[PDB]
DNA sequence: AGCCATGCACCG
DNA sequence: CGGTGCATGGCT
């Protein structure tokens, strides 16, 4: 089977996602559908490569939130400013199949 | 019902 | 006392 880019989901950056804290909140449904299942709040390192070949390492983890969870990527600040993104800009998460290799890209708000 | 943007306590 | 880890509240 030939390689194919398959889009997974996107996140429109909030002020919190794009600012000094360096944590991006992932939509819960998307994180649970498409990223690796994680059982422990601490999470796992997650490697995601962009079209310019840069491989970014995030920590994919969650926060307990009432009896539920919020999922986040920690360590996103180098990625966000290397791409000149701000609040309102969009990050796209995709996969290369077969393989399931995670990739990403972004676009500026209209 | 409960996501998710952001507030905020407290631990080191 | 700055950041981590979670709480709180706007919103649908």
């Amino acid at each position: 089977m030939n390689l194919n880019i398959v889009p997974l989901f996107e996140k429109t950056l909030s002020a919190s996602d794009a600012g000094r804290i360096g944590r991006l909140v992932l939509p819960k449904a998307c994180a649970e559908a498409y990223f690796p299942p994680i059982s422990q709040s601490e999470g796992i390192p997650l490697k995601i490569q962009d079209v310019r070949g840069r491989e970014w390492t995030f920590q994919f983890r969650y926060w307990p939130n009432n009896n539920s969870r919020m999922y986040v990527l920690e360590g996103v600040t180098p990625c966000i400013q290397s791409m000149m993104l701000q609040a309102g800009d969009t990050v796209t998460f995709s996969r290369v199949d077969p393989g399931g290799k995670l990739i990403m890209g972004s676009r500026k708000a209209a």
